[PDB]
């Protein structure tokens, strides 16, 4: 449709690789523990700083179409690797550019490119294969916090906060990263069944202290269809004035009828009764309805299944909670009077629900139902003087939440880029088929030492001799990068996740391989 | 999603610091009180002439890229020092170019930025502690006076028209700053339930002398609902007549037949009687009618909550009003006779209601209703020949009063710079774990001198000599940039407040530790 | 109506002839097992990187209006080169531009370029005969793999998985190439009738297992029309009470009374009942009901042609299964107990309407009618680490199946360029007309040689010896460019389809000529 630019061999390699050297070397400055930070511009306010790989390729866009397309594979590779991973995107990145650089020195007129991408593959394999050989299982809560701390640029109060919530909700449970208005990080711990629904009427309200609906053994009253007439609320009254036990009615919404009668009956006889909103727009509010009716022990009045009335209200059907606290923006429920049975049937309900989906959006609702019914969720507060601070800490604060998760689900490699640094020997046990696989074989070799050697480098040390002083070393021995020493890696704490690790090579590794089969190049000319 | 452009190292952060350098000489000139004042074009009138540094520093952006990163990111110190604390911009801005200075002067190969970084906010938390510990609480009115001088650029009368009204209003009571069309500034005390509510009809007018509508120990109705019917008014003129007591009917609108019924009786047999709208629009007209139901003595008519009816209304139903006055911009209420039981009552939830929100909206509502059932709000009316007048002394009376509920709040430290210049001997005794952490330790020691210099070199005399005689005399004795001695800063009255030291020093140091971490700087190009 | 530039003669075919050879190297060297990838830059996101020669064709624009009309006439070369055959499209570049370059040099004074172009014509028509001469049916799975892998550059694990889906659903079945999520690629083969509707209700599920719905042995009801009342569904529900056998219906919705009444039943009594929507929206619908109906042994109610009403149904009138599964996003019908001369007879009926028909997109849904009425459909998922792998990949699975196709209805002829090399002893016996026709059979000739050529060329050896070696060898013997020996190509597995060599040379030769008789272009100014 548009004029084309078409350039060919080596005159347009050189011209790719020049977009890939200049977003892979704002990313390396980034990595490790002495790496710095990129500052961008943002158009709307004021500028982002941040340290994250994913974050600093995805902003980089030249103006060179021919530097742009190499610029466009490397914001594959870190995408990719944030994607799958959600770590590793720094090491990802560098391991693409030297893949890049390799496999566009090694171009010949007798070469074939394809050849040589199927030797970095095999290669690429062999050094996953070995990865996997070489892992460990996460046991214990100090190696939880070790990779937390590892994964969040060396701060011990993050990973101390984030064990402490694996601790307390759970390894697989929900943990949310939340802006915080304080100088300093806090966790919050919710337990039991809190939705953000406030009550109907401001006259429900029995604590004066927090301004806070508050009762204790309450019966429970839930609904999917909105409450409007007298005779549809009425009888769950008389079941709790008889009883003298107070009610709580989650439903639609509460019409003006039953509205007048639930609060001239607050304010003039004496009883308790508070009327809340359901949580949910959708099939999720009949789900988180249908939650709450088997954790509290009742049944849920008017489902669209099962035909329920609500003019006949029995006692045994009312559920019953051991304590509720209804505020102006959420409400609470705990000590739900159920059977264990039935919310055991209910979370592997959900459980396999949740094996089946893939729309990853209904993976977050799932899961946090079955947080619900479970221990609870976890809410890691970010504090910080100003934006760019709590921004900041909070990519780090979700590297090290994803890191966590990775080494609770594969395990844990040696970390500061020394898992890669003990496959080399992996790679040297490897025939090849031809000279064409050969060369591609020992692309990856010499790939292996780039992770370390960047640590190394962004430390002000000398790359290459801390390299073949680990190589030389024991199998355990690394290099501290913000100690300056060797080390035992896994005694000293430097660990990192084998999925991140075994993420990173593979994307990066693909990504460099069919970039470095090119050789004609097509772009659009600048108009 | 556009061409982007990349620089490295010292190429630019030597940029940044020169939109840094920029943006905190046009502030640093409106230090102290011998400091001069900034004139800003505005675009659709006069030109802003204004000594405030959140309103330099807001106004100051760049056309080039890289400088204007720098200059965003001191606008964030000085709005931020603006939203915390209200007063000293000025004092954040030049401590964030220090900082900014000395990190950037002290990055090398080995440097690592993230510990220089953790160094500085070490130290600042260590002079934020010895900040606290030297504080001392504001007992006297003449503190206060002599704060709000200080922070109104030696203007003693305003440190008087702030201390009048604090002493009049209460120290946590409603002040606010207005317009004023006279040459002087003036102080108007509130007192009783005013609201901006004329009267419905014109004709019911009884005093001449200022076109007023004024009774003495009148009956209130009060009426959630709109009055338009004959029989919801006559039965309460029935209860007016019978007693021969004055009427005032405060509703949401008065309709035609019940407005002829009230000008018809108020002309031709002489009832007294009044109309008034209701102040609000929604939640809060429902809480001001309950807040006069409350102070008159009486239950509001028409209330959604519990069924109240105009056709019945007994004597104990209206409420008693020892004044009345009614005029055609505002209404005016005072000596109720409620239960001082129920009005501490309202006053509780009022104060509990306002210890649980966050809405910052909501907050003025709740604190003017309060201040409604307390001794009252007062009006600080900011007289002047011209609007740029006005306005540039107001900068100086809303500073002033910023500052003055800061040291109620928390506490008075020395002014002129030497609160933080008695801090240098806590920096002194720290151990710093690393090199690194050192030289963030001495940048803020060196940061320290930095307000003292700036406030001696606007009064022209050499900052660094007048600093080097401060901290060789005693702990009270400092600068006076006015009178030119030295002299004991607590008797002379050159106080500050410790909440607007500790606000400044901390929102400058996160924002520019995190600026001196920069390697890469990704910017736009400019189309 | 806009302003033109004219040009004559040479002046004009050297600058037409410039776009081809810019717009043919860009696909040659792309050509054979050696061949290198070409990059394309893609305005919305990431590159394009791919080798297949129409991709690379039809990308590429030129801003000269003489060299843009050569490369779009070779762009249509490739288009109906892709159209016709599937495969081939760089052999027919290749052609294009050497019968453009050898009529382009043998224009002179005296030459009838259209009687050129006749021998020319002629000269082809002699090949294609002599390539129809030499090909050979495909008789083993073993070629169809060798011919799958050869097309798809080499990759064993294409061709055998294709083999594979040839084996298991028919070599003339439906196969599709789909995405895949995985690192490899995946074969799924759906045996009976499936189709992309779920159940209309989420209570229908009776395993808990996989969130399904199965049943064996169950009743089958289909609608043409909607079901809404309750008399159109209460006697299919009496035979499946009756009987003891579950019941699936299938119909264009289940409305408010229906479903009502079946989820009613399903929770309350345990009656075993499923609603389905149908697939399709128009006449396909109809076809696929129909089909239903045929494959399970009864009667669809409701259609259009005959008076079917719902509320008379007969056990005879409803279809029997042995397994239905019933899922969120598909359904699955298998061992349906229908007669198997009537879904003979419409298997012969969809047939018939195959073979009458060519609007080539209700042959798709014919081809899926018949296949689901077959042995069933297969689908091969393509695996890889980023889109543009997976991209890269499906371009060549999509070429292998293209071309295993053209090798079931056709055959297959020498591969590597050597079936037409052994068609040169066939031009050689031809006598032409004239001096002129002479001219294009020479051309044709010289034409013939040039795939070979270019295939030993992009291996890096001289592409004139290899050939020169290739004529002089054996008929059966010719060059392998991925082993650099001359081999037995039948042996040795390199194999060409014989439709895509007669498409290519067919549709390069015909716009070549056409071409190559020009002498006046006429173009537009450039604005
Ligand atoms: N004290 C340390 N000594 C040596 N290596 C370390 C140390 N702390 C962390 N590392 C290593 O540094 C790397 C972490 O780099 P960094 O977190 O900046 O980038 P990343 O994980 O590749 O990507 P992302 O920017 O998405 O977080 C890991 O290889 C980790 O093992
Ligand atoms: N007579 C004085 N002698 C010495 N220092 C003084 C005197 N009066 C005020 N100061 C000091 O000068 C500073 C006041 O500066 P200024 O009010 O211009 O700026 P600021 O408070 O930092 O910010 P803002 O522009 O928002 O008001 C305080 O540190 C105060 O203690
Ligand atoms: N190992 C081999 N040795 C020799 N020739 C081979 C070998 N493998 C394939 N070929 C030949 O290379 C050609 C395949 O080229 P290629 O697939 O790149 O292009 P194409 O089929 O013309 O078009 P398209 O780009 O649409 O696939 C065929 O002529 C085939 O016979
Ligand atoms: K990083
Ligand atoms: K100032
Ligand atoms: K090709
Ligand atoms: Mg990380
Ligand atoms: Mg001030
Ligand atoms: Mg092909």
């Amino acid at each position: 449709g548009s004029a084309k630019d078409v350039k060919f061999g080596a005159d347009a390699r050189a011209l790719m690789l020049q977009g890939v050297d200049l977003l892979a070397d704002a990313v390396a400055v980034t990595m490790g523990p002495k790496g710095r930070t990129v500052i961008i511009e943002q158009s709307w306010g004021s500028p982002k700083v941040t340290k994250d790989g994913v974050t600093v390729a995805k902003s980089i866009d030249l103006k060179d179409k021919y530097k742009n397309i190499g610029a466009k594979l490397v914001q594959d590779v870190a995408n990719n690797t944030n994607e799958e991973a959600g770590d590793g995107t720094t090491t990802a990145t560098v391991l693409a550019r030297s893949i890049a650089k390799e496999g566009f020195e090694k171009i010949s007129k007798g070469a074939n490119p394809v050849e040589i991408r199927r030797g970095v593959m095999l290669a690429v394999d062999a050094v996953i294969a070995e990865l996997k050989k070489q892992s460990k299982p996460v046991t214990t809560p100090e190696e939880i916090a070790q990779v937390a701390t590892i994964s969040a640029n060396g701060d011990k109060e993050i990973g101390n906060i984030i064990s402490d919530a694996m601790k307390k909700v759970g390894r697989k449970g929900v943990i949310t990263v939340k802006d915080g208005k304080t100088l300093n990080d806090e966790l919050e711990i919710i337990e039991g069944m809190k939705f953000d629904r406030g009550y109907i009427s401001p006259y429900f309200i029995n604590t004066s202290k927090g301004q806070k609906c508050e009762f204790q053994d309450a019966y429970v009253l839930l609904s999917e269809k909105k409450i409007s007439s007298i005779q549809s609320i009425v009888p769950a009254l008389e079941i709790a004035n008889a009883h003298r036990k107070p009610l709580v009615i989650i439903a639609e919404d509460v019409d003006g009828e039953a509205l007048s009668t639930l609060v001239l009956n607050r304010l003039k006889v004496g009883l308790q009764v508070v009327a809340v909103k359901a949580p949910g727009f959708g099939d999720n509010r009949k789900n988180q309805l249908k939650d709450m009716a088997i954790a509290t022990g009742g049944a849920v009045f008017g489902e669209e299944g099962l035909t329920l009335n609500l003019e006949d209200v029995q006692p045994h059907d009312l559920g019953k909670v051991g304590e509720v606290i209804v505020t102006k923006d959420d409400a609470m429920l705990l000590k739900g009077k159920g059977d264990k049975a039935q919310i055991e049937k209910r979370i592997q309900e959900i459980i396999e629900q949740l094996d089946v989906t893939t729309s990853e959006y209904e993976k977050e609702k799932l899961n946090e139902r079955l947080a619900k019914l479970s221990d609870g969720v976890a809410v890691l507060k970010v504090g910080g003087t100003s934006d760019v601070e709590v921004n900041e800490k909070k990519d780090r604060v979700t590297d090290a939440l994803n890191a966590t998760r990775a080494a609770v689900e594969e395990g844990i490699v040696l970390g500061g880029g020394c898992a890669l640094l003990r496959c080399i020997p992996a790679l040297d046990s490897l025939t090849p088929a031809n000279e064409d696989q050969k060369i591609g074989i020992e692309i990856i070799k010499r790939t292996l030492k780039i992770p370390a050697m960047t640590i190394a480098k962004n430390a002000g040390v000398e790359g290459s001799l801390i390299v073949e002083k680990i190589m030389q070393s024991s199998s355990e021995v690394g290099y501290d990068a913000m100690a300056g020493d060797f080390v035992n890696m896994v005694e000293k704490g430097i660990i990192d996740p084998t999925k991140v690790v075994r993420t990173a090579l593979l994307d990066a590794a693909g990504v460099a391989s069919l970039l470095t089969t090119a050789e004609v190049v097509v772009t659009e000319i600048p108009k």
